[PDB]
């Protein structure tokens, strides 16, 4: 399988599988389980910013999710990416609908990470920003339903013309470039990601979420990977 | 055939293929035959800096190639790179050797691109900064004798272990993710590239040079690029 490490966007209640039961942000090691969760008041119709760090001096993810003009949700969690994820990785976004549906709309997107050697005090660093998605983005790998350029968007699952998102969809989009992640248990890289996003549902209840990951590089959808799974796992364990 | 934009640090006159009778820095487009030269008094054995910048705004392409207590060669030259270059393009470091042979040794490089969008006015943007490279640097695509991690530097051109480099040698080192040059009216990006370099001989005629280049993603070594051609064109046209 894949070795993945995610913040997950929880818009779908799924309490058979230890989701709380109302949508949520979470931290998930290498399971669709989240090992940390924080209740989130999610905006049908509404723009809303994430924002992630992963801090080396700690070793602690952190995840912060907004909207304008009201409280944020957050969720922190302890790991040694050094000893969960190979030593290069991609990095990427995830989104799926299942029986309920949304837009998984990603409006911006921008990702620095900085690994620095203990012995020559210098450091490596890539850094990337999307404000606009161009018709064919050649720096983006998408696999599944994930588009780009429909109003200069990235647009995770599939949406019809009449604008309505579809059921059973799963769609992601990896940075091209494969990031230096940790060189040893003692030098790991800190890294900052950040998105806008657009969730619009129909329905009464909007599923199944979007995701920020972190794979091996070769990583790709998982089979049978749409609702509850993010398009990240390939079962509920 | 490719496309190429390249400055060169051209250590060797080819006075039968345009170069000045000194060594030289020059900008190259579509041709090993500069459009504009600059004398560069190139020491051997000692770090040396190069700056290459392009602003959209003037459409100039600027170099400044310096070294520790001496003085500074630029060169310039105005150009539309829209009229030039594919919408996206790989960026690289180029290194050739021919009869003569010197070091082309890369200890640092850095890029970033930045490209306004018009309907909307935000920016998208790449950065990338080694000041170290590892032996699988899985972020580079090496060609020809290109090799990575010997003193955590990149050998453009083969070495042997005693330090002394060798003739009829040709590596170049592409960044993996390719990169947004232009949108389609008058919206091109401005970037600015850095190297440290060490060019080294046991000679007093050194060959033959490094280049920054810009190419078409797909781009490889042309065939009979040792020496004069800078790993860069297949002709001297
Ligand atoms: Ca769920
Ligand atoms: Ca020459
Ligand atoms: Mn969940
Ligand atoms: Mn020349």
């Amino acid at each position: 399988a894949d070795t993945i490490v995610a913040v997950e966007l929880d818009t779908y209640p799924n309490t058979d599988i230890g989701d709380p039961s109302y949508p949520h942000i979470g931290i998930d090691i290498k399971s669709v389980r989240s090992k940390k969760t924080a209740k989130w008041n999610m905006q049908n119709g509404k723009v809303g910013t994430a924002h992630i760090i992963y801090n080396s001096v700690d070793k602690r993810l952190s995840a912060v999710v907004s909207y304008p003009n009201a409280d944020s949700a957050t969720v922190s969690y302890d790991v040694d990416l050094d000893n969960v994820l190979p030593e290069w990785v991609r990095v990427g976004l995830s989104a799926s609908t299942g029986l309920y549906k949304e837009t998984n709309t990603i409006l911006s997107w921008s990702f620095t990470s900085k690994l620095k050697s203990n012995s020559t005090h210098e450091t490596n660093a890539l850094h990337f920003m999307f404000n606009q998605f161009s018709k064919d983005q050649k720096d983006l790998i998408l696999q599944g339903d994930a588009t780009t350029g429909t109003d200069g968007n990235l647009e995770l699952t599939r949406v019809s013309s009449n604008g309505s998102p579809q059921g059973s969809s799963v769609g992601r989009a990896l940075f091209y470039a494969p990031v230096h992640i940790w060189e040893s248990s003692a030098v790991v890289a800190s890294f900052e990601a950040t998105f806008t996003f657009l969730i619009k549902s129909p329905d009464s209840h909007p599923a199944d979420g979007i995701a920020f990951f972190i794979s091996n590089i070769d990583s790709s959808i998982p089979s049978g990977s749409t609702g509850r799974l993010l398009g990240l796992f390939p079962d509920a364990n």
